[PDB]
Formats: structure tokens, sequence, C-alpha cells
């Protein structure tokens, strides 16, 4: 046992439109578990001596913010930024942790501020964030009240940095993370609302994962997604031979509106492109919480508006889309 | 969906033991719900209508009685009887709830006074009972100080049964009926105390009935086993080629001395025969709640003896063991 | 029991890297057999009617022509034209059999006369060919010296054909078809030279159709790619909203550039864009043994460069690459 | 690959009834394969320096001897007498193989005499022998005109036995050896006749073994069941609490008369008791190819009537009975 999903199973116990996914989901998280991770046991050890409690004051509407009405005690604070640091690198918030600024590789909350004008209202909807990272996005959807989060990434390392700030947020069940892939969720059709943010890029299948997130969707549901692109027509389509901005294992960069046909071709209604970013170095760098290489590194050094492979540099775009029938 | 066990799911998510039936029992729950049974609607619309309160006063000591301090309204009374009648045939009891007599075919507290001066204390035991029918002895077991009673037993009525009288309880957490069969259970062994009473006949391999109740118990753990027997020593065995009182699908009827070696095969310690009981008409008969043919339509109607095809009559046994190990 | 694969089995048996098939395959084609096919059993009456007799000449190097020495009975002659229309539709040929002309829709002898140029010689090749039809180019990879053609297509019809075929030819046990799709084969790294023509745009993930080729081929082995293309650079990628040609569940129309980068991403090497061809109504047409619709009707019945929906015409590329590794 | 079934799959491939084994079977040898043997590599090793070719004589109607028109080499004689006794423990025969006598621990003639005057005759029948040790009465059955035996035993040793008097036959395909239980065969209802001999008391539920074998008789189908049983009545079923006659993991010693009745229950017709052999030490005893302990040790030093442990001392009987229908 490296991490009990007790409080997870409990949930969807109890959830007329989650509890068909005990049927498959205790196997695969009890696989997990005998697939030892190397650090795990360590990250355990630092998250376990994170302070217990809950916060006073809590802001997820504007940023990720925890403090107390009472100035923590000097060495505490010393102790907690040193367990923090243990799960270096930090790629996705920012966070501010009782006055410790965890300044993330991305300014997620520039994401966030993109996504937010474009979409159905979250209050009182059950959301799924695909390729959720730490879900930093998790806690800025309960900020616009959504009333569950559930997030799945594949890193044992980002799973440790979730319950790290859900610990610090005196363990609101509200949000959770699950070390599984997109491709291991059966057609549970239970969300009001899917994000997939930097995920299709990563799928040797865009169209199976266009539907895989279909099919978690309640019919009326609402999907943004959000992905890296190329400028061009609906035949505008990039697949590098090698890597793409130094990723491994990276497959199909479409333009947006090749996206949109692709949405539609496997039953989405009312697709918009909704933004275009490309990606400035302020979004993305190296920072004290995150030393490795970063986006700087991966461009043309001479030429900002290419990868260092020659291809045109990261382009993010957001499209939102309805699953058919009516939102009940 | 016939009936929702989000609550039993609930248990076992927070028992370190129980958490790994996760891993089977959903889908065997859920290939349950759509094989439809033709009365389970109109049960469930009369368990629904049954009140909802928990009573004032509960004896599971003596007996399973419920009533309240202040006298029920006269009418809701009348509703209650003819609601709880709608669940014929009432075989295992008897119950006395409000007032409200539920005479059943078997005397089970008889069963319970035979079988409770032999057994290690339940208080803060665990325990599975194997075919427990309604889960008569399971509220027994609660008034001797079992922490936790699970019930399987495949009768969709049996589980309908349980639930009227749980709901009449006050909706107790404490028992619960699964509707398996005990070859549907994996090798759990999270239980202090097994009870497999009137099973072994039913099961056309009696010794993996008696593994598949040593891998329920953990070290050191009690086995309660009861079944119908022959007079004999340790190689007197009826395996009838008729029915057996009029019991289709049975199989061995070991003599009490055959079948205490049976346990010693299979890896049981400290087996002792602890009673013989030959049921009389009085244990077992027709009655207002139970209204269909009993023990003595079974019974050759110039003979007592002997069963209508001409067998010993049933002859109850009373054996208690040990599983290897010291008992934590 | 539609059709029996004895001889399949028999010869996969007795053969080293083909053996481990057994361990997935004859379960599929008990699945096949049960889901009856409503034409399946007037088919194989007709093809039972067929004479059973080795000829006296074949000629499968420069078309497929079966003769005998002796004319064959006027009335014989006549019946056989009859069993061999039963098969209507007769799409991919043509054939010459006892001076029988099946003038199939399509001109297949065409596309092998583009391929044959570019492939390594297949003179003791095993060969697995994907999507294969009838089997017609198969007759033709034998006429090269093949040692063994395998076959898989998911059509009832096209199984019949190949097998009236086979019969005329006397029971040739070197080709096989298989009523299968790729995606249900193992890893079975048993084939010298893979074939997938005209397969590609019928698979939502085109990356897995390549790697599903790649894991059929022994180290060193060749693969021959033919699919409907567009032209443009490595970024032009067609997917249609609508239908193409006419064609339902279709996906990827890549360019020739573009589909050499994709077969260089899954790690195919030395790969090479041979040819180009856009699809002439001589190639493709309706004709008396396949009175249904053809490219013609598909066209823009004013402009023929363009399909009924307004894409470009059809357009066929063959591309030859390796699976890494020498070639033993 | 430990041994390759290639000439099995061959023949299963073939025949209408054993076909759908393909099913199952190549999965379980693939598994069986993998699990690595000790020994297995060395009598491989020596029964590949055992001669190939056929015999000139061939007795297998009233022994099993082979011999040459032309004496042996004296040299390649005293080499094959070296590697038939690399297969120690030879336990089920006796053999004469070119003048080499093979004298088993059993006299299996002896057995077979006892059990083929009660038999339907084997002229053209397939025959399933489970458990068939090294498969002499195989060659027994291919003796009186069987068409087909296929053994069943899980023991490795007895493979390479059966596959060295098998190559020393001249690799007659007409017998076959394979290492599997009986739990392992799907329904396949193929099998004219059945023998199970030795195997019911090592089997923890006998009914379920009864089943097993009437599920591998065509309807009409005969089974002889051989097995120890000991005196009495319907009911005398002895279960030792330890071993019988040195004998681990054995279970129910039923009655020949209690057998029947078991034979009853599970459905077979015609159930006839024939014989009754208390096994004599002339039967059963150590031999020079056979050097460990046998019958006399296993028996008490003062009483040849007990096993050492105080049971009744070992009995054989022989029941014949008949599948329900018709024998197509
Ligand atoms: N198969 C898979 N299913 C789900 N998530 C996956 C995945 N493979 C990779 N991921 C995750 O997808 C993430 C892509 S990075 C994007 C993180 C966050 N959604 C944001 O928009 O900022 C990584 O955290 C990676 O671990
Ligand atoms: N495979 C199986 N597993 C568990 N219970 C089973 C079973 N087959 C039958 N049963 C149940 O076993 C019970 C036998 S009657 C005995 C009921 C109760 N234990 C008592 O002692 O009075 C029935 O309720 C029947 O439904
Ligand atoms: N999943 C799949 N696997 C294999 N073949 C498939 C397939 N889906 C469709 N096919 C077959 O692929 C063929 C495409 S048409 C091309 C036929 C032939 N290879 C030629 O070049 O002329 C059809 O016969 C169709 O039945
Ligand atoms: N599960 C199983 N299925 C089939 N055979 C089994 C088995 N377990 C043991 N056996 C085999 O059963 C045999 C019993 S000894 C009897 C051998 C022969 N039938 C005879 O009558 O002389 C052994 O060879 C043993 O390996």
């Amino acid at each position: 046992m490296m991490f009990n999903f007790a409080n997870f199973y409990q949930l969807i116990a109890q959830d007329t439109r989650l509890q068909p996914w005990l049927n498959v989901l205790p196997q695969q998280l009890t696989d997990w578990q005998n697939a030892e991770h190397g650090d795990f046991p360590r990250w355990l050890k630092a998250l376990n001596k994170i302070p217990e409690g809950a916060p006073d004051q809590i802001d997820i509407k504007h940023s990720v913010t925890i403090s107390n009405d009472t100035p923590f005690h000097q060495g505490e604070l010393k102790k907690l930024e040193s367990l923090l640091r243990t799960f270096h690198p930090w790629r996705k918030g920012p966070y501010t942790v009782h006055g410790i600024h965890i300044d993330t590789e991305w300014r997620s909350d520039w994401k966030w501020d993109r996504v937010l004008p474009h979409i159905s209202p979250l209050k009182n909807r059950s959301v799924l964030d695909v390729g959720c990272g730490n879900g930093y996005h998790m806690w800025r959807m309960l900020g616009e009240g959504a009333r569950l989060c559930v997030g799945i990434d594949p890193s044992h390392l980002f799973l440790i940095q979730f319950e790290a700030i859900r610990k610090l947020m005196g363990g609101d069940q509200r949000a959770h993370l699950l070390p599984l892939g997109i491709e291991q969720l059966p057609k549970l059709e239970a969300f009001d609302t899917v994000f997939s943010m930097g995920v299709l890029y990563h799928r040797r299948s865009p169209l199976d994962h266009l539907i895989q997130l279909k099919d978690q969707l309640v019919s009326g549901g609402e999907l943004i997604l959000e992905t890296l692109v190329i400028e061009g027509d609906e035949t505008a389509v990039l697949v590098p031979k090698e890597r793409y901005a130094q990723m491994r294992n990276v497959y199909f960069f479409p333009s947006a509106r090749a996206l949109k046909v692709w949405l539609e071709l496997v039953g989405f209604e009312d697709v918009r492109i909704v933004d275009e970013n490309v990606t400035s170095v302020d979004e993305q760098r190296t920072t004290n919480w995150m030393t490795h290489n970063s986006l700087p590194d991966y461009l043309d050094q001479n030429d900002p508006s290419k990868t260092v492979e020659g291809y045109p540099a990261p382009r993010r775009a957001i499209l939102v889309a309805k699953k058919p029938g009516h939102h009940h």
C-alpha cells in the first residue's frame, strides 16, 4: 500500500453516476500499489510531516492562496518550505501557502484566465480534469462553485503535490487525483464538464482521445479542449518525425480549424475556437521551484518563432464543445 | 438498479481487511441488478412504505423485539402488518415488531440457544454468516456485542426481509446482507468468526465449502458449522439418490464424526462435535406467516423417524473449529 | 459452423512463427461462426457446386487465368458462370476461369503493375495481405514465387469469392483468407512482407494501424502501404467532416509526404514514396459483374477533379518501408 | 519450448468434435512451456538419442511388445536400455522393447484383463484416458481397435516415458499424452469411451470429477471408472484425516455401492459394479525399474489387511456406466 484511496471509494459509492466506476477502478488501483515507485516512500514520509489541520483563510477564486489569521511559527514555516521543496519539480501553479510562494514553471493562472470567460458556469457541476498535473485548475474549478472535481494524471509526483496542497487546505474531499491515464476509464457519462488541457498531442490516437472525453460527459455536457496547434486551415496538421520542443512521444498538432472538424467528426456540436496563444517565456520558464530546462531552451536560440528542431514554436488553442442532448 | 449497495461499499472502503473485496464485489452486484427478478419491484414498493424512524426500545439479546415508549397509531400498525405480510414466506425468526409477531416457519432462536454456549464470545468480533437467511442470527450476534456482521444468501426475498427489519431497527449499519453465494467470495481472511449453518448439504463439493469458510477467517479464527447429519462413525456418509425431506439439489449428509475428520483433513484444529438435535415439528412447521408445506409434510406420515423418501429423518449437528495460528 | 478453418489451423500448427497465433485465433473464428450472416448459407450452397478438380493450366504470373487442355462440357460451363455470378458484387480482379471473364469493378492488375517494380522479390517470402479483398493480389504474390500468403478481410462475401477461385485452382494451400480485422492480430513478427493497400483511411487510429503492420514483420521486413492521399507537404492532412467519395466511416487522408513522416515517427526506416496515381474511371467502374454504383457516381458530375462532396478526387499513393534490423 | 505439440494441434484441427478444444488448449500448453521443469531438458536430450524408425513387429493386443525381425546391434541395445533407465521411476507397464523388459512397479496388464471383459468394444472408438500415467493402457486400447486415444496426465516424466515408447513404436499418431489435469478440459462431449482409473481419490470434489468425465462423452458414451474403495453399503465412505497407504492429498474412498449412487446422482445410467480386487504385492511392488518404496511398505508390517495408518488395505473397484442418449 503506497496510498490508500479509501476516501475516494466512499465518495463514488454514494454517487449514482460514479458508483459503476467501482466495477473496474479498485483492481486498477490495487495493480498501481504493487508497481512500487523508487521515490514514493520518501515523498510520503515528507507529505506525512506537513502540518495537519484547517487554515483560517482560503482564496481559490482569484489564485490558490492559503493563510492563517495568526502569523505561523517562524521555524514551522522553514520546515514546511523544505518539505514542499522535496516535491521538485513544481511545474503547475503558482501556489501561495502561508506566505510561501511556490513559483511554478507555468503561469497556470494565465491559462485559467484564457479559459474562464468561455465556459458554462461551474456552480454545482461535477468536473473531470484529464491530465490535471498537480490539480492547480481543480482548485480554481472549486473556486467557481464546482461540486466535485476528479483529476486523472499518471505521474506519482503530481499525486504527492496534490495531496500536499489538499492537506494544507484541511483535507478538502471535493477534489481528488487518481493515478490513471484517460485510456483506463470506462464509459461513465457522469460529468457535467470535462477539461483536457495539454493531453491530446501526447496521445497516439487523437480521435480516440476525443471519443474517450465524450464518453465521460452527461448528455448536453461541455468539453474544454486545450492543446498545441499550428496555424492553417482544416488540412493543416503537423506530426513531427522526432521531438517537438524537446518532448518525446508526441503525435498530432492539428490547426485549431482541423481540430474543430475532428471534434465534429466524432459527434461534438457547437464547437467554438475561443482562444489561440503563442506561449511567451513569461508563461513557461525555469524558476527556483523548477530548476530544469524550460521553454527558452526549447526554442531556436536565434528565432523564438521556431522550436530547436525547426517546427513552429508552441501555440496553444482553447476549443469549447457540447456533447449532443439536453443537459439534465 | 434493484437495490443500491452504496452503504456497504462505504463500509468496506474504510476497512483495511475488506477493501480488497472491492476488486470483485461491485461487478458481481452489478450483474445481480441486471438479472431482473419478477417480484423485487413489488417487494421494494412495500419496503419503501415501512416507517423510517429509530424505535425507542430494541432487545437483540434475548429475542429480536422492537417497540416504542408511546403506543403506535392504531391504523399505521395495521398498515405495517400488511407491508410485512407482503414478504411471505417468513422462514427464519421469530420477530416481534411494535407488537406484530412474525411467527416464522423455524424457531431460529432454538438453534441460537444450542449454538451460543459453545462459541468464543462475539464482543468486538467481525462475523460472516454464510447462508444467513433473512439475517435473524446476525441480529442475535450484534446482541452478543459483535462489531460487524456480514451475511451472504442468494435469495432476493431474504434481502428484502433483512432490509425491512434493518429499517425498523433505525437503519443499523453494523449488519449487511449481500445477495451472493459463498463461492463468489475471494480469500479475504478478514473475519474473527464464520457461521455456516444449513449450507453444506446444498454444496456439490463439501471439502471446497469447508476451505471457502477457512479462507474468510483471520489466523486463529473460529468456525461454527451446522448441517444435517446421519448417525454413525467416521465412514458414515449418506448421499441420497432421491430428494432428502423433499429437498432437490442436495449432496453430502456425513455423520458428525465423519464431518470432524473432513474439517481436520482440510486443516482445521480443535474440532469439537458440541450438539446433535433431531428436528421436532415444534422447531419447524407451517405457520400463518409461512403457509407453504414444512417438516411435517417431509416426514413419513406413518414414521416420523424417516423422511417421506425413507431416509433417516432430519438431524442437525453443530461443530466448532479453529483455523491454525494464534488469534490477534 | 459457416466455414471450417481446419486446413489453416493445420498449417500454422506446423509453422514455428505462426503456432502462437493458435493462442487467440480459434476463439475469434468460433465467435465469427456464431454471428450468423443472412447470405452465407446460399453462398456456400453455390461454392459447394463448383467443380473440385485441379485445372491443367494456371497463369498467376501475368494475370489470374485458369484453363483445361480439353475444352469443358458446354453445359457445365454455363452452370459454372451462374454459380460465380451468385457471388455478386465482384469488386477485385479481373479473373479468367475456363474462358469465363470476371470483369471486376477494379482493374486490380493495374495497382499490381504500379507496386511490383518497387518491392523486394517475393521468392520464398511469407506475406500478409491486410484488407486483401477476395485475394486477387495474393494469387499475383504466389505468381512471383511467394511461399505463403495470409490475407485478412472481414467481408463474408470476399471469403466466398476467395474460396471459389482457390477451389478452381485445385485447393492450393499456399494462400488463405481469414475473416478478421488487422486489430484482431497479436504481435506475430512472422512475415517477410506485409501489404496494406486501401485500409489506412478506414482506421480511426492511423498510427496504430502502422504499428499493427510493423508488429507482423520479421526484423528487416518490408511494408507496402497504399492509401488515398491528398497533394501537399508534410503538414497536409485531410480529415473529412462529410463522406469522401460516398464512403462512410473514413478518417485520415494525409499527403504522401505526411504519411512518410508518420511511418518514420512509429519507427520504419528507408521510407520511399514510389508512386502517386489519380484514379481514372477506367481503373474503377460499374461492370456486368459489379452492377452497383462506382467511381463515376462518386465524382462531381461537372468536375472529375473533385468528389461529389467537393474534396479533391481519389488519389492513391504507394510507400515502401523496412522494419528496423537485418532481414534473415 | 520444452515440447512442441504441433502434431496434436494438426490432429484436432481435422476432427469436427475436438477442433473446439483449440479455443483453450494452446494458451494452456504455452503456459506449461514457460513453467520450466528442472529435469525436462536432460530427459529430452535422452529421448532425442533413442533410435528413430519403425520396428518390424508390434504386439499391443496381448502385451506392449516391440521387436525387429533382425536381432539389434548388441551395443545399440545397451545404449537404449541405459536411456530408458534415465526415465526412472517406471510405475506403469510392463513393456518389452527389443527384448528389454521394463518391469514396472504395477502389473498394469492385470488391471487391463479385469477391465476388458466388461467394456463396449473399442473398434473405431475415440477414447480419453484421464490420468493415463505413461499411457500403457492407451497402447492396449489401440490394440483393441481404438481409432484415437488422448491421454491427460500432469506428470512431466510420464509424458517423456510415453514419447519414448511412441518413438520406439515408429511415431504412431493414434495416441497422444497432454500434460493437463482433467479440471483444465472444457465440455467437449467428443469421446465414445472415457477411462478414469486411479484418479477419483486424488480429487477434492469427487462429484465434480464424475461431471467432468460425463462432459467429455458423446451422448450414449461409456465411462470406465476405477478407484480405491472400502467395503460397505451406499453410506460407507472413508475420508482419511492423514495419509492413506502413504499417499498425501487424497480425499474420498467410497464403497463401490456408494460410488454407484454418486454416478446415478450426477446423471449416469446402466451403472454396474463389475469387479472388486484387493491389490496383492505381486500387482504392485518395488522392481529394478522402480526402486522406491511400494505397496509392501505401505501396509501394516504385521497385518496386510491394513495400511500403515490403520485403514483397510487397498481395494480397487471397476464400475462401467453410460451417459444418457443413443450412441451415434
Ligand atoms: N494518458 C494520460 N492520461 C491522462 N493524463 C496524462 C496522460 N499522459 C500524460 N498525462 C498528463 O498530462 C499532463 C500534460 S501537462 C498539462 C497540465 C494541466 N492540464 C495544464 O493545462 O496546465 C501531464 O501532467 C501528464 O502527466
Ligand atoms: N451457495 C450458497 N451460499 C450461501 N448461502 C446459500 C447458498 N445456497 C443456499 N444458501 C442459503 O443457505 C440457507 C440455508 S437455510 C439456513 C438459514 C440459517 N443459516 C439458519 O441456520 O437457520 C438458505 O437461506 C439458502 O438460500
Ligand atoms: N479492420 C480491417 N482490417 C482489415 N481489412 C479491412 C478492415 N476494414 C476493412 N477492410 C478491408 O479492406 C479492403 C479495402 S479495399 C482494398 C482491397 C485490396 N487490398 C486492393 O488493394 O485492391 C476491403 O476489402 C475491406 O473489407
Ligand atoms: N488432476 C489430474 N488430472 C488427471 N490426471 C491426474 C490428475 N492428478 C493426478 N493425475 C494422474 O493420475 C494418475 C493416477 S495413477 C493411475 C494410472 C493409470 N490410469 C492406471 O490405472 O494404472 C497419475 O499418473 C497422476 O499423475
